[PDB]
């Protein structure tokens, strides 16, 4: 997948929690699952889908706490994701310590983040249900009092790498919420046209913007115009043809999730200057396919998709 700009400072997920909770199994499921999203070069950082991952184990018994770390490492985190074995319910005290100690750091050096909380390695169709129980709301006796006083509301996923589905939508679900969806789909469009060299990228559902990104901001009003007029006049499930907005040629691709009877067309589209054709167009096209391919399935874990309803205006007050 396509690199950061180096010269921007992107968000951040922490995927946090105690050594075998699960965290690089997990990270591993999303890659094997989204690899076109990430920039893969034990890993603690990559880039993936317009974000900073930072993969940090914290305890056990050896020589435990090297987070105590420079300061930028804490800074511009937006999610907190916090992984909790709640099969090793002799640890969950010791995981709850290192949680109220990362979370009270991440403070210190980032203003606004929000927190999920994996309990993880509850598997498929298997007994352990007290024992997972009991070791989730050990956890929780362990670390609400303190979220509940800095104000957190924090969210809860259940996960198994064995169902790698219920990984897939803990991790994606936070980045696609209508809260966040404009923001996360603007930063991946940078990083899409980042490494590849393009002008400016936008994403569309029933020809309403949900991302856009440009490398010159005193376009984005005219542009997004004239792709809503062009998008009116596409008709259901056709190629879409390139176009020219003088000196920009604009190529977009077309793909639908359905909802029960309802469909949801979404469109991607970019733009690259006439003026300075890229040497590889091919390289654009199949990058592009397979960008649309893997946006259509993590698009499938946005409270858009979720919940069959697309809400314009909670989406724009998310930026
Ligand atoms: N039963 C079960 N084992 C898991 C699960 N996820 C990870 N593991 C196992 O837990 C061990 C630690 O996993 P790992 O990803 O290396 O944890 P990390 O130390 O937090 O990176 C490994 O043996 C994994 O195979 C899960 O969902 N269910
Ligand atoms: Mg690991």
């Amino acid at each position: 997948g396509p690199k950061l700009n180096p010269q921007k400072n992107p968000q951040k997920i922490a995927l946090f929690g105690l050594n075998y909770a699960g965290k690089t199994s997990i990270l591993k499921t999303i890659l094997y699952e989204f690899e076109a999203f990430a920039h893969i070069l034990d890993r603690t950082e990559l880039d993936f889908f317009g974000k900073s991952l930072l993969i940090w184990d914290f305890g056990g018994q050896s020589v435990r706490d090297d987070y105590l770390q420079p300061i930028r490492y804490f800074q511009r985190i937006k999610y907190f994701y916090y992984v909790v074995d709640v099969q090793d319910i002799d640890r969950i005290k010791e995981s709850a310590e290192y949680f109220l100690k990362l979370i009270k750091l991440t403070t210190e050096y980032s203003d606004d983040f929000k927190i999920f909380i994996f309990f993880h390695k509850i598997d498929p169709n298997y007994r352990g249900k007290t024992k997972f129980e009991e070791s989730e709301n050990r956890f929780l006796v362990e670390i609400l009092p303190t979220i509940n006083e800095l104000k957190f509301t924090p969210t809860y996923f259940y996960t198994s790498i064995y169902n790698p589905i219920s990984v897939i939508s803990a991790f994606s679900q936070p980045l696609l919420g209508n809260e966040t969806i404009y923001q996360t789909l603007s930063d991946a469009l940078d990083s899409f046209c980042f490494n590849i060299d393009l002008e400016f990228g936008l994403l569309f559902v029933q020809n309403f913007i949900i991302g856009s990104h440009f490398s010159e901001p005193e376009i984005i009003s005219k542009i997004s115009k004239k792709m809503t007029m062009y998008l009116e006049d596409l008709d259901e499930f056709e190629d879409c043809p390139p176009f020219t907005v003088d000196p920009y040629k604009i190529f977009t691709k077309n793909f639908v999730i359905s909802v029960g009877d309802n469909n949801f067309y979404f469109h991607f589209s970019v733009g690259i200057n006439i003026l300075n054709i890229p040497d590889d167009m091919d390289e654009i096209f199949d990058a592009m396919d397979e960008y649309t391919y893997n946006l259509r399935k993590i698009l499938e874990n946005s409270e858009l998709i979720r919940t069959g309803e697309l809400r314009n205006e909670e989406i724009l007050s998310g930026i």
